[PDB]
């Protein structure tokens, strides 16, 4: 959709302190912290897939809007996953151990902007198209 294409990283700010409050030690987010993925968000009938590609690390997932998923996330989370589309907006909620974290996608202008929040810490990454 609006959404569909290959989108590269530009920028990205407090992904660091995102990851950190996520649990994540030093390793894993010093290959998170410098990465520049590409995400390729593709649609075929009712079902989503998002693909994040770089040099050290790849994840894919496959949803349909409005029914929860088990997702391994990239610092290897177990979560229960939910996306829906809200006003233009993808949000995902991702939920585990009792707590929780939202990653929002949204289109502004040429960008695909992300707004990445656990408890205080939001981050906010920007992709453009490959
Ligand atoms: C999947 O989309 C992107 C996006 O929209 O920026 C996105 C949203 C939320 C969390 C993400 O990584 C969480 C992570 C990544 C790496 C290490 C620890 C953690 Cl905790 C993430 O990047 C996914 C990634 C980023 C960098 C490299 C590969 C991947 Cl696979």
């Amino acid at each position: 959709d609006a959404f569909v294409g290959t989108w590269k990283l530009v920028s990205s700010e407090n992904f660091d302190d995102y990851m950190k409050e996520l649990g994540v030690g030093f390793a894993t987010r010093k290959m998170g912290g410098m990465a520049k993925p590409n995400c390729i968000i593709s649609v075929n009938g009712d079902v989503i897939t998002i693909k994040t590609e770089s040099t050290l690390k790849n994840t894919e997932i496959s949803f349909i809007l409005g029914q929860e998923f088990d997702e391994v996330t990239a610092d290897d989370r177990k979560v229960k996953s939910t996306i829906t589309l809200d006003g233009g907006v993808l949000v995902q909620v991702q939920k585990w151990d009792g707590k929780s974290t939202t990653i929002k996608r949204k289109r502004e202008d040429d960008k695909l902007v992300v707004e990445c929040v656990m408890k205080g810490v939001t981050c906010t990454r920007v992709y453009e198209r490959a």
